[PDB]
């Protein structure tokens, strides 16, 4: 019984199995300075850990029981892996689609090479014969943590690039700053972790919900963050930083309210609620502008993938009208609509980026409701996060000719409850999204071919206003995580959610192979 999330595009049965021994040979293209056996070298290690299976090299075709060819035709993620009694033969142009195939191999084995655990006694291994060709639907397939609302560390995030990884998502969006929270070292501002990564209570207050008195935090040094994108580069992820300005910012504004402030001569503390705060980053501050550049200058050193995330969220204006430099900003740019200043700082930080060399740009991205403002001086070179009315914003930015990403709070919110059970842990919803309900979103549903180009691809996204504990998160991540994979990956024609809900019962013993919590509702 084959089990393969996300389905591939073609998948054909053939008689027999291929078996491997203990050691076997392995012909590898060198394509590209050897990149591709290096990519079959971390497989080579995987596959000896969860199996005892040593491969070796050939350079003889006829030698070879595993050869990975080289075909140029194919696209950047796509493969072919044919499997038979005499040899495992895969194709790929490109070392991602050489890596996908490595995954699609592993996931036609037990269960537990994928986890890439060890059984205690004696196995023998093989292969269903099978044909596969296979490529994503999407190119971006995604996945968002919110660890300024609570810090889960180097560990779990590790944890969570790997569950990411089996299900072939390529985006990790690293929501890295909040409220209630400042997650990465900055060199040049220290106390954007000494002061923002930590506070007085590990709860968020929400209603009857009050502090709870602990004191709570943690944060990235630039070392962690090197060693993570690393990580994450080895299984083909790429890793998004976002970092919010000028709302979502008060443990900015706690660290340094000397200029971060709007009401410097006040008190200001990191958030202990949950909500929208007003106590936003004073755009109209020269030192503020500095900041906000020396920070990016910063990104652009952690993270080579080309894009940064600011935001463009509709941060509560009050303190800004309340703000002499800020009033004075919004009459020197001819307005009376205090949204205008938030728009003229991304302005002023998209045109800083574009005065630096080539290889240290990066395109930004922002939230769709930043489309509610006068945006026309920000140009169509920015990328949509579409999250709310995401259908419609989606088809609005591909109208504009920008990029646009499906985030869509209902159904991909998966921090959101997935039963309505009594039993469930807290978090945001009623317990409507259920893996069915992720599972049968439709991104394309009633769009033009025409703007079709401009969707970029899927993500969830999860917020952890509710959300403290790593076993907590992983059970709401778990399985739904793969319904959106899945959702990225497989052509449409191929997808069926009574059809994943029968594959995605075989990962159970992943999870617990890997020691992953999960929602157990469609298991079993
Ligand atoms: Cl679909
Ligand atoms: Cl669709």
């Amino acid at each position: 019984e084959i089990a393969l999330t996300p389905q591939p595009a073609h998948l054909t049965v053939k008689d027999g199995r291929f078996e491997f021994g203990n050691q076997l040979k392995a012909k590898v293209t060198p394509y590209q300075g050897d990149s591709i056996r290096m990519v079959f070298e971390s497989f080579k290690k995987e596959l000896q850990e969860a199996t005892g299976i040593k491969v070796s090299s050939t350079q003889k075709e006829a030698k070879a029981r595993i050869i990975l060819d080289l075909n140029p035709q194919l696209p950047a993620e796509a493969y072919k892996l044919n499997v038979s009694k005499k040899q495992v033969r895969i194709e790929a142009s490109r070392p991602a689609g050489f890596y996908y195939a490595l995954q699609t191999l592993k996931q036609l084995m037990p269960r537990n090479v994928m986890a890439g655990v060890a059984t205690s006694d004696h196995s023998q291994w093989s292969l269903p014969s099978v044909e596969i060709e296979d490529a994503p639907r999407f190119e971006w397939r995604g996945f968002m943590l919110d660890e300024g609302r609570h810090f889960f560390g180097k560990d779990e995030i590790k944890r969570v690039i790997d569950m990411m990884a089996i299900y072939k998502m390529n985006r990790f969006h690293w929501h890295l700053t909040e409220d209630q929270g400042w997650r990465i070292e900055i060199k040049k501002y220290p106390k954007l972790t000494e002061t923002g990564a930590w506070r007085n209570s590990k709860v968020l207050a929400y209603g009857d919900v009050k502090p709870d008195g602990e004191r709570y935090g943690g944060f990235y040094t630039q070392k962690d963050i090197k060693e993570i994108v690393a990580y994450a580069k080895k299984k083909f992820i790429e890793i998004i930083p976002e970092i919010d300005i000028p709302g979502h910012s008060q443990a900015a504004v706690a660290a340094y309210p000397e200029f971060l402030a709007c009401d410097p001569r006040d008190k200001h503390e990191v958030w202990l609620q949950q909500g929208i705060s007003t106590d936003v980053i004073n755009v109209a501050n020269p030192k503020a502008m500095q900041f906000a550049k020396e920070v990016i200058d910063e990104l652009t050193e952690l993270f080579p993938f080309n894009y940064i995330h600011l935001g463009g969220d509709e941060c509560p204006t009050r303190k800004w009208q309340k703000n002499d430099e800020c009033k004075k900003l919004l009459s020197e740019i001819g307005s009376s609509n205090f949204r205008d200043l938030q728009i003229y700082f991304y302005k002023q930080l998209k045109d800083y980026i574009a005065t630096k060399p080539a290889d240290q740009q990066r395109q930004l991205i922002f939230w769709n409701e930043v489309l509610h403002g006068n945006t026309s001086i920000l140009g169509n070179d920015i990328t949509i996060m579409a999250w709310i009315g995401a259908n419609a914003a989606a088809k609005q930015a591909a109208k504009q000719g920008m990029n646009t990403i499906l985030s869509p709070q209902i159904p991909y919110y998966i921090n959101r409850k997935q039963s309505k059970l009594p039993t469930e842990p807290m978090s945001q919803g009623h317990g409507t999204e259920t893996v069915e309900a992720v599972y049968n979103y439709q991104p394309l549903k009633d769009v033009d071919a025409a703007l079709q180009p401009y969707y970029k691809g899927v993500q969830a996204n999860f917020w952890t206003e509710w959300v403290t504990e790593p076993s907590v998160l992983e059970y709401l991540m778990l399985p739904r995580l793969a319904a959106v994979a899945e959702a990225g990956w497989t052509p449409q024609e191929k997808r069926n959610y009574e059809d994943f809900k029968e594959r995605i019962r075989k990962d159970a013993e992943l999870y617990d192979l890997k020691g992953w919590n999960y929602g157990k509702h469609i298991m079993k």
